[PDB]
């Protein structure tokens, strides 16, 4: 009763196809599965890298979590395959506003719910998988827009780039590092806007958030009209806390979220989707 | 030199709020950790291996196609898979509920066999091949999204008492089963779903008996292809029904593999732009 699943090799000639996108991330299409996918693709030990992310991301199957289709392993060539995601990203989504004016609120709800719901997964493993690098950039949309959390390059299990979704107590090296990056992507999503938006260098952020300052909330950020707005607050406030102590695990998070979700009708959800591009 | 994932086990009491479904017994609950909504397919020593067989295929199995499995229950006083909730029912719930929907889109229906057709594939290609061997509408389970969700693997084989169920997608050679049965199993189902879709109706229909079905399938006899089953207007009628006829040979050697089978629907399914089938699920809520 200890069952086992095996992460499929997949040959190099069976990914058909090969176009680059944006690591080096290239769609591809398998020739006997007949389904578009995506390969995430010089070292030495670069290459115990890709074989833990790929066994990480085994480990976390889950409704989510970006499934792995299986691993593209030769000396010729070293690639992770995964399902494609036609949607991109969260941050395309809420910051390319010419080609979606219009983002309505029970989809963005859905999408706060979702990523909460794959975090506290995570958490949830034996032992706890901490994911440590949350962006709107590592939540990828499925086909109809249902989040895939992605990117466990710096995920840890509890035994230089962007720095606005790092809490303070870790600019000088926590069970409590998810939940703040996950609220500044609340507030993200919320607001439509680029956290920190007047600040021309990243250590003037590093430096404010140490401070304790943080992204803006008011009636610019946050307008009035933001269902449940005070609620959502709250839970924004919490999860950035200066104190880890008192930021709030994902189930209490999740207890939370629940009666805000039973708020918005099934087809809400449907209409916000088919309204976007 | 393997990348191995393990099932969890799941303690029956985080199961909240145990519901009724279906009479194996389907269960609806939450997850009191993981807060998402599960289906639990459980029993009313030796009935508990069938289920750990299966658990073990689905998770083995994994695919975008497949039912997902959460995990095991597996307990002196409990036992039980779990897997995903789909909220949309079976395949065979949306064709025979007719009042309910009225009108099933074209386009998602042409949607659903090529992701059964994917599903099925897919296992085809596992090394070694898993054969279905009990494929049916009511097995075809559907997402939010009326997504294809390949379900019950209690059948299925590695290719290296008796419950009562329809004969009615079984291949005629299966009737008095030998060692033989066989990677053409499977065609055939799929031929007579894939009539069933098009056509919204029971297969053999007229025949009230069904140990008269087995006679006229063994004679030859199909589910009757003519206008009033098969109506003129249906896209792609004639690409479809040669792929039904041929799916259902009575001789297995002529049925096509499922790779076969998805070579014919890729352009079929290039046809519809993508807003149709977004469209056809609003139309179902
Ligand atoms: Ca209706």
């Amino acid at each position: 009763e200890a069952i086992c699943s095996a992460l499929p090799t997949i040959p190099y000639h069976k990914l058909a196809d090969l176009r680059y996108l944006s690591g080096t991330v290239s769609s591809a299409r398998h020739a006997d599965w007949r389904v578009q996918v995506a390969v995430k693709h010089l070292l030495d030990s670069e290459r115990k890298d890709v074989l833990r992310e790929a066994e990480i991301l085994h480990k976390a199957r889950f409704s989510y979590i970006l499934p792995i289709l299986g691993i593209c392993n030769e000396p010729e060539f070293l690639g992770i395959v995964t399902e494609y995601m036609p949607n991109g990203s969260l941050n395309e989504l809420l910051h390319r506003k010419t080609e979606y004016p219009d983002v309505a609120w029970p989809l963005r709800f859905r999408i706060l719910h979702e990523i909460a719901l794959g975090v506290n997964y995570l958490h949830n493993m034996t032992p706890p998988l901490l994911h440590h690098d949350l962006k709107t950039q590592n939540i990828l949309l499925d086909n109809e827009f249902h989040v895939k959390i992605a990117d466990f390059g710096l995920s840890k299990w509890r035994m230089g780039g962007t720095i606005i979704y790092m809490p303070p107590e870790n600019y000088e090296p926590s069970i409590k590092h998810d939940i703040y990056s996950y609220a500044v992507i609340t507030w993200e999503v919320l607001s439509r806007k680029q956290p920190f938006e007047d600040v021309t260098n990243p250590l003037q952020i590093m430096y404010s958030v140490s401070q304790g300052h943080r992204p803006v909330i008011n009636e610019e950020s946050l307008p009035y009209d933001i269902p449940h707005r005070a609620r959502m607050i709250s839970l924004i406030e919490s999860g950035w806390a200066q104190n880890p102590d008192e930021r709030p695990s994902f189930l209490k998070c999740l207890i939370e979220l629940e009666p805000v979700l039973r708020t918005f009708e099934e087809i809400t959800f449907l209409e916000a989707v088919i309204q976007l591009k």
